[PDB]
């Protein structure tokens, strides 16, 4: 079929990126693994295992 993980977006307020970790409210929901990153932060964020 497909191997490829659907993310969400989510913003709360006190909230920071778990990849570059800076002044702001980004995240995504990674499903099948479950993990949380920038709106994208692709380039550093690493790949859904
Ligand atoms: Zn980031
Ligand atoms: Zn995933």
């Amino acid at each position: 079929g497909s191997v490829t993980h659907r993310f969400s977006t989510k913003s709360w307020l006190s909230q920071v990126c778990n990849v570059c970790q800076k002044s702001m409210i980004f995240g995504v929901k990674c499903k099948h693994c479950r993990l949380k990153c920038h709106n994208k932060c692709t380039k550093e964020a690493p790949a859904c295992r």
